[PDB]
Parts: structure tokens; sequence; C-alpha cells
């Protein structure tokens, strides 16, 4: 077996009795230094998704890179289950989920409902517009979703990547946040330091989700990937070696 | 990862089509995604660790495939002593593909040692009768005579021929004679049988019977014939391969 002598079987069992998962893939390589290892994490977290698929689905996903290599290995179900795609969340104050979510809709031969993307708004309009019945159907989609596929990234990166607030940069730093997922940023022990403002996804709503995959890489994302699962998150981890083995050793 | 993508089944049906050792395959098609080849050599290098001694003498052939190998290769972490010789020579190859260069690259990822071996194919008889009574030579082929590994790779019989500097009389012979598949020299027909073979020094096909690890490394859809030929007779060896390559296999 070629996971018997890469050692991905021993390796798995392990991350899963370390960290609080469903269950754990690891694909070999470690994806800092090989990019193509996205690719083959993307192969197996489409794989991982299609196992899980009812013959009914509504997908809510994140818009990091490493998602977008989800979306490109993406093919048609052979079972033909039905397959509509929506975007975890939006920014408030582009959105890259809804670029994902359409772009793996189309890979899937699915359908797809893309959030609003607005201009700097005050509360007030925001709050007006959430209520819209053509924007509030697409979050209560959100809320109905029976799939999560999103990535974890470190703190830091994201928010700097972002055109995160000098006051929320300081908050961030001064509460030790070392990870990040689906618009949240959690310190060491998997709890949420601050969250972006948004529509769409709460942390809470995570719950009620019946499948969650997590697809997320890299030495460098040890750390990160650690924190996150310090709590129960009912979530397959889709992994390689350079995080599991860095995690592990 | 093999369990979802299937892998772990398509391995197990292909183990038994082919009468293998043991069979390891890696996701996609090498043909379509050059990275499969990459990953290729990843679990070959996996598949040589677990199957090390602790001195190894380690015969390798050339082509991409095994330099995807050696590409791949890293030091032992068990810290067990590595001689890699080459095989044979004198195939024909670019100097890229020649196992004198792939052994000597693989031996340097690995930490471990190699032996130089330049034979070239077309020196007169005279010629060739003298280097083989080289010192240098005559040793190195103790050593390989004394390989415990060989490691590589199979091709098209056709690919290989028109690489390779084939003398015109010889792709004839080739031709004529249906060969479907190559390995280390030898072209073979549909049904494993040598139809041809390449006059160079070093390992025969008669002793690799008595190298008790033996890894073959070869995919890519367009290889799918040329693997089941080559398996048709009994080779005690694993092999390395992908989906491109399987699945057409058992198509
Ligand atoms: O003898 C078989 C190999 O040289 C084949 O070369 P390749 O790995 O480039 O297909
Ligand atoms: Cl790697
Ligand atoms: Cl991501
Ligand atoms: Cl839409």
């Amino acid at each position: 077996n070629a996971k018997d002598v890469l050692g991905l079987t021993l390796l798995e069992k392990t991350l899963k009795e370390r960290l609080n998962l469903k269950d754990a893939i690891i694909v070999s390589g470690d994806s800092d230094q090989s990019p193509w290892v996205k690719k083959e994490m993307g192969r197996a977290a489409v794989a991982c998704m299609k196992k899980r698929f009812s013959g009914k689905n509504i997908v809510a996903v994140t818009g990091g890179t490493t998602i977008e290599a989800v979306a490109e290995m993406m093919t048609p179900d052979s079972k033909n289950r039905e397959l509509l795609f929506v975007p975890a969340r939006g920014g408030l104050g582009k959105n890259q989920a809804n670029t994902i979510c359409a772009h793996m809709a189309e890979k899937a031969s699915g359908t797809y409902r893309l959030l609003f993307v607005p201009g700097q708004l005050s509360q007030g309009a925001y709050s007006s517009i959430i209520e819209e019945p053509s924007v509030k159907e697409v979050l209560n989609t959100i809320k109905s979703a029976s799939m999560l596929v999103h990535g974890i990234g470190e703190a830091k990166t994201m928010a700097q990547r972002r055109n995160t607030p000098l006051e929320d940069l300081k908050k961030i730093d001064d509460n030790d946040a070392v990870t990040e997922a689906f618009g949240y940023y959690f310190n060491a022990d998997g709890e949420v330091v601050h969250k972006v403002h948004s529509v769409g996804m709460q942390l809470d709503d995570i719950d009620a989700i019946p499948d969650i995959i997590a697809v997320a890489g890299g030495s460098s994302k040890a750390e990160a990937i650690e924190a996150y699962f310090k709590k129960p998150r009912n979530t397959v981890l889709v992994t390689d070696e350079g995080a599991a083995k860095k995690l592990l050793r």
C-alpha cells in the first residue's frame, strides 16, 4: 500500500489522536516547498466531499488559495447528486469566496448563489441591506448549508493581507491571535479573539452543518492548524506532511 | 487519501492483474500533469528506503522517470550505507538520460557514494574488448553483479528506439519483431519475450533473478500497454505507477 509505505496511515491515526478531528487526510509532501502539493490536497478534498454528499447539498465555501485549488480539481459528481454552492461569508467596509464558489459550481456542473459586494457604507445602510428580501434569501441559504469547505490561515498573514483597521490590528496582536478561519481570529487555545465585520456564516452556525472539511497545509501553518483544532469542530482535515510532521515532531 | 481517491482498491486490482510483488499507485496521469512523475519519484524513494538493508548496492537505470526518483531522493534517516551503480550503459541515450548521470545524482541526493561507468555503445570490437578489461570497468562490473537492489524504468519500445541513437539496422528489427516495451536495454514483445537486446556492459536480464529487491517506476496512459507487456513474465518486482497507466491497463 502507498499510504503504508509513505507512512501516511499511521500518521493520520496519530494526528486524529492529537487534534480535535473527525478524520485526518494527509497527502505527501510540504506545500510550502512543492507547489503542486496544494493540487493533491485539492484532489483529496474533492474526493472527500463526494463521499459525504447527500441527495441534495448546499455547499458553503471560503475564498483562499487552497480552496481555489479544491475548485480547480472539482469534477462532476458520478452519482449526479444535487449541488448548490454559496460563499460562506462576505466582508463589509471584492469577495474572493464568490469567485471560488462560481468556479467550483461550474466545475461540478452545479448551481450557485453569490453574495452582494457593497461599497463602503454606514452600519445603518448595511443593516437595511441585509433585510432586503433578495439578500436575505441568499443569507438564509447559507444558514441552510449542508457542507462547509474552508481554509485555515496564520492570523498575522491574513490580517495584513486584508485591509485591516489599525485599531483591529492592535486588538489582534494584543490578544495573541495565531490562526484564522472563515472570518474569525483565534488564539493558541482556539478561542475567538476577533471577528471580521461580515455577513453570512457565524461560528455558532458550524455546529449545525453536518459536514465540515478544512483544507490547509504546509509547514508554516502547523501552529495555526494546531490552534484552530484545540477545540472540537467536528471537522475532517485535509492536510499534507509538511504540516502534519511539523505538528507531530 | 488513497482510500478516498480509490487508489487502495486500484493497487490491489493492479497487483493481481500483473502478478507483482506489490503495486504502489499515485493520483492522476503523468501525461497531462507533469507533477505526477514527481509523486511517483517520491513513492519510489519510500519504497526503496523500506527495503534497504544495513549495507546496499543499488543498481540504477536512466530515463526521465528514474531521474525524478533521484530528484526526490533524500538521505536515509536510519543512516544505512548506500552505494549506487549504473545497471548498464552504452544504450544510446543523451547524457541527461544516462544511467551513469542519474546514478550519480541519486547518490548525491542520498548522501551516498557512487561509481562511474561510461562505456559507449558504438565502440569497435577491438576498442570494446580492450575497454572492458580496464581495472575501473572490471571493478564496477563486479560491483553491479553484487547489486542488492535494482531501480528501473519501463518504456514504450517505439519511444525508446527513437530517443536513443538506434542504428538503422536495429530499428527495423524492433519494428519487424513487434516490440512494444523496453527495460534496461532489452526490447520485449506483447508476451514479455525478448526480441532485441542492446549490446552493452553490465547487468544482463538473467541477472535480475538474483536481485532480491527490484523496483520498477513507470506511468502515464501512454505506457499502459508497455507496462502490461513487460509483466507478462514473472519479474518478482514492485511497480510504482500512476492512475493514468493503471486505470487504462485495467480498462
Ligand atoms: O528504459 C526505460 C526508461 O529509459 C524510460 O524513460 P522515461 O522514464 O523517460 O520514459
Ligand atoms: Cl515535498
Ligand atoms: Cl485557503
Ligand atoms: Cl448569483
